[PDB]
Formats: structure tokens, C-alpha cells, sequence
């Protein structure tokens, strides 16, 4: 009984982290593209701009 | 009838130890199902967390 009673508390708090994870893997893939995004935004900006000599 | 009545204490009194050792024998096993996990348990949790950078 005490087994039964573990084993679902392992099951399902693994489920969570996994989730979590899961997250995690989906999340890299979209936070990647707008990283890429950000440095050309102000890559056009920098080479029009008046800054400098 | 001296040794008759010697004979009876070690007979049961070895008997009452066998059973203790017995009992160690099975306590053992369901001792170890739970020792692992106990581990688990928490590793699951420490994953999880957001203990330490």
C-alpha cells in the first residue's frame, strides 16, 4: 500500500519535470530566432546612424 | 532431569531468537525497497527547485 502510494507520487512529479523540460526544449527554439532578430535590428541602425567618425 | 529441564530453555529460547533473526531477514527487504525511494523522492524535488545558480 505504502509502495502504490509512492510510486504514483514518482510517476506523476516526474510527468511535471518532463513538462517542465519539454518547456524548455520549445522554448530555446523560438528565443533563438528573436536572438538573431535583435543583433540585425541594431546592426541597420549602428551602419545608418551618424555614430562615430 | 536436570539436563531434561535445560534442554527446554535452549530448545525455545533458541527458537525466540530464530524468530527475531527472522524478522531481520524480511525487515531488510522492505527496508531496502524504501531506501531507494527516499532518494528518489528528493531528486525528483531537487531538479525541480530553483535551489542554487
Amino acid at each position: 500500500a505504502q509502495q502504490r502510494t509512492m510510486s504514483e507520487n514518482l510517476r506523476r512529479n516526474l510527468a511535471a519535470l518532463e513538462a517542465k523540460i519539454s518547456e524548455a526544449k520549445t522554448k530555446k527554439n523560438m528565443l533563438q530566432a528573436r536572438a538573431k532578430a535583435a543583433k540585425a535590428n541594431a546592426e541597420l541602425q549602428q551602419t545608418l546612424g551618424g555614430l562615430g567618425t
